[PDB]
């Protein structure tokens, strides 16, 4: 009996590419799959065989709704110039108690008036969310919702709090005052979401409350087992990576006969707009004794590339990653699965959120090396290169979690519970 499953997300490729991954393996269940997004990315859903919903078609006139991606240069190079020049804790002193993303729940209103109409006219048996908060809607609505978690999920434990990368061997002394500043700024976050709440007389929630099923997208291996078990009707996904219609990647001619290793450079959908961070890594790899092919970003006609460098605005990573060695990334969650489950070690350059959490797993469980923007010199970047590619163990750590990936049986489970609250309406 076919379910009708809506799906949203944030306007970031990250949260859409991860809920895609969960909706290819409904559709093969039989259920018939809606996607409420922006059209930049009615292509990939439709290619998809998802219903493709505009939320720009269902704006109040008082609250408008943008497609935040083609504006996001403005935020990113702030926040590139502060984790340059600062290390994270002066960043998070010098932030007052800004949480990272609060100016981003003011303006919120407008998807939520929009998801309460698509939800009314579409009668769906189920919704998922793909969201840094939770949202008035999805408790409003006639059906359950499931929120869905792309990013580092130590949020979701007590333990060292989110978005400050505090590794494993930390200290007792260097955690205590992160730790300060981080309780403070969740307060923060917390007042800000009352406002929204108000707004539309639902009562407040907690951030990242999963009220009957919560799905959070992270490598079982990574996952962190030594804080206990995630909070309350949360549900693990091992990996949810969108199948590639490009099975082989075909290199370039230009790194054709040239010496070294292959190795992938992205700073993600959103951070590869700042074009002083693609220069600021590209300048000293030119010296580097290898093949380098990077995503350019949005800006990238106007990135310098050099002789054993190839490179275009979009890449297909998923095809791609299979054939390197190496993979300098930053730190976003679908970029470390996808690399992780292609077998490949990463050196990564968090730049915002959740990637300084994953930036640290990386280094803390020997799958690659974590390197600061303010700590950052060619000289340390090609010696991390040399490094990674060098060292066994970070190759055979890798390897296995690769090998525990590819095979994993997560799905299963998280399937049932999705079609059980659908038809039940209770788990
Ligand atoms: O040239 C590129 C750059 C990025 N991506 C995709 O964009 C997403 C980036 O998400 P991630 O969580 O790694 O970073 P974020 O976008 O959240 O910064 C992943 O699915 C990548 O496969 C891609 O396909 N080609
Ligand atoms: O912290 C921010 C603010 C802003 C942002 C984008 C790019 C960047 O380089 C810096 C900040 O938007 C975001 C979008 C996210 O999905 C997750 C985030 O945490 C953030």
């Amino acid at each position: 009996k076919s379910l009708k499953i809506l799906f949203t997300a944030l306007f970031g490729p990250g949260h859409l590419n991860a809920c895609l991954g969960i909706g290819s393996l409904l559709r093969k269940r039989g259920h018939q799959i809606y996607f409420a997004h922006f059209p930049r990315h009615r292509a990939t859903i439709e290619k998809h065989g998802f219903l493709f919903i505009s939320l720009l078609d269902y704006a109040e006139p008082e609250f408008p709704i943008v497609d935040m991606l083609p504006d996001i240069g403005i935020i990113a190079k702030f926040a590139f110039e502060r984790m340059h020049k600062l290390t994270p804790l002066e960043l998070f002193r010098h932030a007052s108690g800004k949480h990272t993303f609060a100016g981003m729940v003011n303006g919120s209103k407008g998807e939520n008036y929009a998801m309460m109409k698509i939800v009314k006219e579409y009668k769906p048996d189920v919704c998922l969310a793909d969201y840094l908060f939770n949202m008035p809607w999805m408790f409003t609505v006639d059906c359950p919702v499931i929120p869905v978690k792309s990013v580092n999920p130590i949020e979701l434990y007590n333990g060292p709090p989110a978005l400050t990368g505090c590794s494993i061997h930390d200290p007792p002394s260097v955690r205590e005052e992160i730790e300060q500043l981080a309780r403070k700024s969740e307060l923060e976050l917390e007042s800000e979401l009352e406002k929204l709440f108000a707004h539309f007389n639902v009562p407040l929630v907690s951030y990242n409350y999963a009220q009957q099923l919560g799905i959070y997208i992270y490598p079982g291996p990574l996952d962190y087992k030594e804080l206990g078990s995630p909070k309350e009707n949360w549900v693990r996904l091992d990996s949810s990576i969108r199948s590639t219609e490009i099975s082989n990647f075909e290199l370039p001619e230009k790194l054709k006969d040239k010496p070294g290793k292959l190795i992938y450079v992205s700073m993600g959908s959103l951070a590869s707009a700042v074009t002083e961070l693609l220069t600021m890594i590209l300048t000293p790899l030119a010296n580097s004794p290898h093949r380098f092919i990077v995503s350019t970003g949005p800006n990238g006609d106007s990135i310098k590339l050099y002789d054993n460098m190839w490179g275009d605005k979009f890449i297909n990573q998923v095809a791609l990653l299979p054939k390197v060695d190496l993979f300098i990334t930053h730190g976003g969650s679908n970029s470390l699965i996808e690399g992780l489950t292609a077998g490949k070690p990463l050196i990564a350059i968090p730049q915002f959120g959740d990637q300084l959490d994953n930036a640290q797993r990386i280094a803390d469980l020997g799958l690659g090396v974590r390197l600061n923007l303010h700590e950052f010199s060619g000289e340390k970047l090609l010696k991390a290169i040399e490094d990674v590619l060098n060292d066994e163990k970070i190759n055979a750590n890798v390897a296995r979690v690769s090998e525990e990936l590819k095979k994993s049986d997560s799905k299963d489970k998280v399937i049932s519970l999705i079609e059980k609250l659908a038809r039940d309406k209770k788990l």
